[PDB]
């Protein structure tokens, strides 16, 4: 098939997420044909540096033909059982044991999900179920964050604070509530990020009081916001999050989608932050992609309130699905043992941030370089010395992420910020290679801006 | 690993769909490893006959080496990338291609997810999004029914009329309401089948009418109701149900995830039953459950709205996955080129209805014999004479389907409703020996029940 065919097929038979249908079907979709490594190919032979592994979740790079072997055996010998019928099977009980060795004490038992997304409504009904069991049918109030994400289900897009995805669905549902994100070049004022941080959480103690702590289930957050546009939280942040969490009884969650299997060059988020919440959400990383999975980990206070409650009416088709967790385990093994996770905080970790930081630092209209392990990001702004946005924030950001594009450089922009998460196995050499791309389109950016006198 | 070994450690680590985990911890998982046809094989090496497809999907029978070699092609090639950035791929195009040949008139395109769960709730929010871009925000209430089953998201959750659900998560969510389902055996007084149908069809415009029609965006249901109990309705309902909610400017939807993909005989339960919905939703057969994908089937009046309206801020990372497209490909291809769909209209399935109807007529606690292709199903009653149930619905079926289950077959209680959905591809001398299996089960079941004084 040509170009011109598959762009064709797909305009007249296929709805895309988070797309403006008409517009895409009239420009033509970029088709995407093989991975290896970094790299992508599309149907017109251009060699492209993913900078954002597929969504964030490529985790070991493209190309494990032993992931694609781990998959046919499982496949030939038991493609498919439910986990319904008092049933499980081989590939999903393996799993869950090699999930208890890299998954911080406490998290024994896991709950399988398709997606971040069911892994979030999952977690919410979990949450409700778990205070129900303790006699407190009242604390069902799940808070989360203005520009937080966490997924696609009306569940998950609800305790997102995305007010474009909540305006599509009459979301948010009942027994939601937001705070403020804690973007410290927006909401910093003249306070240090360390005190902003500090004033950012105390917003969830001022919400916990205006809602009343007993009808307060949860807080849940990204340790990091990654579609968002990478919001590095003060070092401040997650400790009074948490103080303030125990102080009320109010359940703390990470939603570890992105953040998990890792990214930060911890195996999760929440350890790079140094808080200990009682679930965490999971998937992506968990398979690198390769195929559908996620997964709730559950601490040991909530797995117990949850097995005293007997019947958990709760669950999917596939959860667990033999194919999905053979892979999975073939992911994390790879993961541990070829020494991926370690080589992140170590190694290609601090290079990064290192090269990001040279980079990007001396752009007059670049500001916010940020980063950990291999989540990096910054801001397109009008003034540094202001610190002052562009208008219409996201215009800026399109621009910028086109040029990218046209020059095969795959990364994302986040309203006016630009984000980059690269599969954690990229070298040294292909960190440098990618960043010099990435810096002649800035370039080019910074030329364009004063052209239009936008600069 | 053992038997032993197994249980341990899926006790110890995983936590199961719709389970009591202290009960199944203590009791024990069946541990499924092989599956072959329509056989499975346990770790006690049981040969089982798998009457459920796995959980109502498993439609070309486990064993497809062709299935695995297309999975192992694609994910060597190119594992995932996002349909998100104004971009596709071949396997996502083509699969898009495909369904577009062999889904009813005027279903073109087609929205990805992982789970029939996801689906449904792609669903509700294009409906919810069809009526804000006609100018209609007050057009939002979804009506579903008592005992319909719409997946496991909150939304799903609400939509669906499981109360043992909405119990767990403060369900139903807004913008939600429900009508009985129609059940003649409970429902049908002294009316005929036929009389019934038109009386539940049009308590749809009773419920209309009470929350005003100004305010209703859609009616929901499965042709046949499957995790409720395999209610078959009326020939007289859907018609009814079809010329309400056009007089009344609702959409119709087709919950389509267990009848979809052959499984009344035509490709989709709305063509058995002759209503044409705007929507449908699919999943399990879709791939025979070889792979997670999920698809919203979009009519063209809903399709050209939501295209009307720019952005639609829905999705999930692995939506159009290609090796789960490249998967379901292959599934839907030899449903249609194998003549597995024609097969189960003109051959197997009139041969399984009669077949059923000869072995389960003649038993005393037996009544309500039905279905059609391969899904079929009867009630275990107290008096067949009375109509008159079992008390505590659900405890006789629980003693039957472990009767079932210790004699190597599996079958599904629902309530008292014991259900049968084999894979497609079944043949007379499977139907026949699975029947064989079930008549000896019935025998011993009746005995246990006098046993027991609860006859
Ligand atoms: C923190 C967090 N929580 C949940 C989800 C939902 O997972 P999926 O339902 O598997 O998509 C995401 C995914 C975000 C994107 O889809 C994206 O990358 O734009 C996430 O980042
Ligand atoms: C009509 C209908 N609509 C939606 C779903 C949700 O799909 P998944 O999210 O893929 O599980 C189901 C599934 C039912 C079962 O899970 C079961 O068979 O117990 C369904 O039958
Ligand atoms: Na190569
Ligand atoms: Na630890
Ligand atoms: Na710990
Ligand atoms: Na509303
Ligand atoms: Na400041
Ligand atoms: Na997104
Ligand atoms: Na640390
Ligand atoms: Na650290
Ligand atoms: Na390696
Ligand atoms: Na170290
Ligand atoms: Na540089
Ligand atoms: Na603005
Ligand atoms: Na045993
Ligand atoms: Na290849
Ligand atoms: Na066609
Ligand atoms: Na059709
Ligand atoms: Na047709
Ligand atoms: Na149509
Ligand atoms: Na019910
Ligand atoms: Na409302
Ligand atoms: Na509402
Ligand atoms: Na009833
Ligand atoms: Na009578
Ligand atoms: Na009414
Ligand atoms: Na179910
Ligand atoms: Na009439
Ligand atoms: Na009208
Ligand atoms: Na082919
Ligand atoms: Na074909
Ligand atoms: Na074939
Ligand atoms: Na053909
Ligand atoms: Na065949
Ligand atoms: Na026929
Ligand atoms: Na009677
Ligand atoms: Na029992
Ligand atoms: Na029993
Ligand atoms: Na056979
Ligand atoms: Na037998
Ligand atoms: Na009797």
């Amino acid at each position: 098939r040509t170009t011109s065919q598959w762009r064709e097929l797909d305009a007249a038979h296929h709805l895309h997420p988070f797309t403006d249908t008409a517009s895409l079907n009239q420009a033509g979709a970029r088709v995407m044909t093989r991975g290896e490594g970094v790299y992508l190919w599309d149907s017109e032979g251009n060699k492209i540096i993913d900078g954002m592994a597929g969504l964030w979740c490529v985790n070991v790079g493209y190309g494990r033909k032993d992931f694609a072997e781990a998959a046919r055996r499982q496949m030939e010998e038991l493609p498919f059982y439910n986990t319904f019928f008092k049933t499980t099977h081989p590939a999903v009980v393996e799993l869950s044991s090699l999930l208890a060795e890299v998954t911080p004490a406490g998290f024994d038992r896991v709950f399988y999900t398709n997606s971040g997304s069911e892994s979030v409504d999952t977690m919410i009904r979990m949450v409700r179920r778990y205070w129900d069991v303790q006699g407190k049918p009242e604390k069902k109030t799940l808070i989360g964050r203005w520009n937080g994400y966490h997924g696609s289900t009306i569940g998950g897009a609800s305790l997102g604070g995305m007010k474009y995805m909540h305006e599509q669905g009459d979301l948010p549902i009942p027994g939601m509530a937001h705070i403020e994100q804690p973007w410290w070049y927006k909401h910093g004022k003249d306070m240090t990020p360390d005190e902003f941080g500090v004033v950012a959480a105390r917003w969830l103690e001022e919400k916990i009081l205006e809602i009343g702590a007993d009808k307060v289930a949860a807080f849940v957050g990204e340790p990091i916001q990654g579609a968002g546009g990478v919001i590095v939280p003060p070092a401040t942040y997650w400790p009074e999050i948490e103080r303030i969490c125990r102080k009320y009884d109010v359940l703390l969650v990470a939603d570890e989608v992105i953040c998990g299997f890792g990214r930060t060059g911890e195996w999760f988020g929440h350890q790079h932050f140094g808080f200990q919440p009682d679930l965490f959400t999971a998937a992506k990383g968990l398979s690198s992609g390769y195929l559908p999975i996620g997964a709730v980990f559950v601490g040991k206070r909530v797995a117990e309130g949850l097995i005293a409650g007997g019947d958990f009416n709760h669950g999917f088709t596939y959860s667990g699905h033999p194919v999905c967790a053979a892979v999975a385990h073939a992911n994390v093994a790879a993961l541990r043992d070829e020494g991926i996770v370690q080589r992140v905080k170590d190694d290609i970790g601090p290079y990064m941030q290192k090269r990001w930081r040279e980079t990007f630092s001396r752009f007059e209209h670049v500001d916010d370089v940020r980063g950990v392990g291999m989540v990096q990001a910054f801001t397109l702004v009008k003034n540094k010395a202001k610190r002052e946005l562009f208008p219409d924030f996201g215009e800026i950001g399109t621009l910028c992420r086109d040029i990218f594009f046209r020059n095969n450089l795959i990364m994302r922009a986040c309203g006016d910020h630009i984000v980059s998460a690269p599969p954690l196995v990229m070298t040294r050499a292909e960190v440098d290679e990618m960043l010099a791309v990435a810096e002649r389109c800035l370039e080019e950016f910074e030329q364009t801006l004063k052209a239009r006198g936008l600069a």
